[PDB]
Parts: C-alpha cells; sequence; structure tokens
C-alpha cells in the first residue's frame, strides 16, 4: 500500500489551492476559482531505490472543487525543497 489517505485540513486545502493555481496557469479549463478539497486525499511516498531508500518526495491525488466543478488533481512534492508540481488536473470527475 504505497498510497495513504491524509486529512483534508488546511495543508491539504492549500495543496488544492496550488492545484487550482497551477491549473489556471495551464489554462485547460480557463480561469478556475478554488473552492475546497474534498475527501479522499491520497498521498503516495516516493523513495530512493538505492542506499537507505530515503524519501524522494510525495505525490498527492486530490479531489478539488473549483468553480463549482469537481476536479481530480495530482501533485508531486519534493521531500527536501517542498517544491510542488501539478502533474495532472482532470475534470469534471465523478464524486469519489
Amino acid at each position: 500500500g504505497e498510497w495513504e489517505e491524509i486529512d483534508i485540513g488546511p495543508f491539504t486545502q492549500n495543496l488544492g489551492k496550488f492545484a487550482v493555481d497551477e491549473a489556471n496557469k495551464r489554462g485547460q479549463y480557463g480561469r478556475l476559482t478554488f473552492n475546497k478539497v474534498i475527501r479522499p486525499c491520497m498521498k503516495k511516498t516516493i523513495y530512493e531505490n538505492e542506499g537507505f531508500r530515503e524519501i524522494k518526495g510525495y505525490e498527492y491525488q486530490l479531489y478539488v472543487i473549483a468553480s463549482d466543478k469537481l476536479f481530480r488533481a495530482d501533485i508531486s512534492e519534493d521531500y527536501k525543497t517542498r517544491e510542488r508540481k501539478l502533474l495532472r488536473f482532470d475534470g469534471p470527475v465523478p464524486p469519489p
């Protein structure tokens, strides 16, 4: 089980804000207005495959409501620099 459901608290809500912010720069859905992240928020941890198998970072799967539409966002997050990248942002997706 590489995936782990995490809370949808302020940190996760801000992850959804990052997703909508990046989705707006992408422009695939035009200007979106972040509303909230809903359950479930899944986090997968990515490890070094060599040595002490340290954590490279994380990838999240978020269901983000933006402009009254439900989107599925996938975000990578580096472990050391916390720099985040929007991997995928698809919608409208069915309610999870």
